[PDB]
């Protein structure tokens, strides 16, 4: 099943621009190791915009192939065509991916009742779970709340991440939706109080690098023990801000630089964290424990 | 050289969802017959979020074959991969294109510093003048004019597509700039405003439907008759206002199809304009002169 601390995976670039398989290998073993629940390659953290469409697939097999099944993989499938969210998604299914994490059209900005007749279609047309992802400070797009209320009645449409960080919104949903449709977190900042509403999950950018923590927080919240989770939140929250000291994941990428885990590499139009930013973002690694 | 109205020109598409190369063609002999200064295909008036590749080349071709030098062919060519940038602008060069528009990275919020290096690799790597295009409501990043400052220095980067609709911002480009590198409008209801300011042009959406007004009132206004080019703009508000009633292309689908110029088809996530949107617009056409 699909719930508590996923991750939503940076894919690593080596200095000259290609992928280092070596890397995203190290990556998953440790998200294996301390406590990861899924992962959601290929996402907006896992940089799809400059992603080919061969090294899309080429990455959301060889992750579920190192998986051995342990735990599930969500692919990151959501385009503004929607042709195009159809054929990925095709793809992601091939590579043998447990379900998909589909963006809500960006540039374009739909009508609401645009937004379902995407979705709806995209459906039916491959047999596979999907979770809608909301996020109007990326998509100059906003799903309302009667929109998803709407869907979440579709055949394998199975969830919403939702990342505008209003816990009243997340909480209006809950309410509109069924027992069994899940919501997650799209803000790392609030997972906690939107799990602690009812939520079943947070599709975490922070589980980059602390995803042991991260386990751990899921937990304490999705079991009502509200005094734990926000204990593990606050010694986090020197976190959650500084991986978004500059546009998701330029940070993160770094920090996992950091830590040794990726090389230094990202494609443009992303650029490399600012000098501006490196002490501020170092010195909270530390607070962390992430680094001394 | 490229300057006045300019039409952010639809395209045009059957029930069936195909394109209609019957109807793309009076598009161009009515712009051409009526003069406006320049075609823009391909934009987000055209559509570019939902066509193949292949599609868009096609569409590039048959009007810079239509057009046969007489006015500037102008081809939206932006992706938010710069390596996906390169490529849609070096297929427009090779389609006969005469410049290309190039919208900032949308849904993946680009550093000032990532948006800089960005255009310029691609205003090194295709040798074809190119305009950028900056419009914040649609992208959910934002180019500082302190940017655009940067860029104007660069050899073919010759303008910019100004549509935060904010005078001051207008006022303020301008200020920055040489006037060798051309500020246009690409916000219908102030471009008369911001041309008065010292802008020169307006890639307008209002010109699909009354191309001949455009031309007279950016005319007016680029003489230095503000008291005309305001009179004619005052008589366009409604107009303007009701192109937008739904969000953009399909409003003014449903006017030219009124006319009587293209199918009724518009290309998912789209949807065609909504039935509460047919009097308010179809009076504005009636109240403004273009329908009887």
């Amino acid at each position: 099943m699909i719930a508590g601390s996923m991750v939503a995976l940076v894919t690593p670039f080596d200095a000259q621009g290609r992928l280092d398989w070596d890397s995203l290998a190290k990556l998953v073993d440790f998200h294996l190791q301390d406590g990861t629940n899924a992962i959601v390659a290929v996402g907006t953290t896992g940089e799809s915009a400059t992603l080919d469409v061969e090294e899309h697939i080429q990455v959301v097999r060889r992750v579920v192939d190192q998986v051995k099944g342990r735990i599930p993989v969500i692919a990151g499938t959501g385009a503004n065509s929607t042709r195009e969210a159809v054929a990925l998604t095709e793809a992601a299914k091939s590579g043998g991916a447990d379900a998909c994490l589909l963006v809500t059209p960006y540039y374009n900005k739909p009508t609401q009742e645009g937004m379902y007749q995407h979705f709806r279609h995209i459906a039916e047309a491959v047999a596979i779970p999907q979770i809608l992802y909301n996020v109007p400070g990326r998509t100059s797009c906003d799903m309302l709340p009667e929109t998803v209320e709407r869907l979440s009645k579709v055949p394998n449409i199975i969830g919403i991440k939702e990342a505008t960080g209003d816990l009243q919104r997340a909480k209006e949903v809950i309410e509109r939706v069924g027992k069994d449709f899940l919501v997650y977190s799209g803000d790392d900042a609030t997972a906690v109080e939107l799990m602690l509403l009812g939520g079943k999950g947070n599709i975490s950018v922070t589980a980059n690098v602390a995803p042991r923590a991260m386990s751990d927080l899921c937990a304490a919240a999705m079991r009502g023990d509200a005094a734990a989770a926000r204990a593990i939140n606050d010694r986090l929250m020197p976190l959650h801000k500084a991986l978004f000291i500059e546009s998701n994941p330029i940070p993160v990428k770094w920090a996992l630089h950091e830590m040794g885990l990726i090389p230094e590499g990202i494609r443009l139009p992303l650029t490399w964290l600012s000098p501006h930013c490196h002490d501020p973002l170092r010195q909270a690694m530390r607070q962390t424990g992430v680094l001394a």
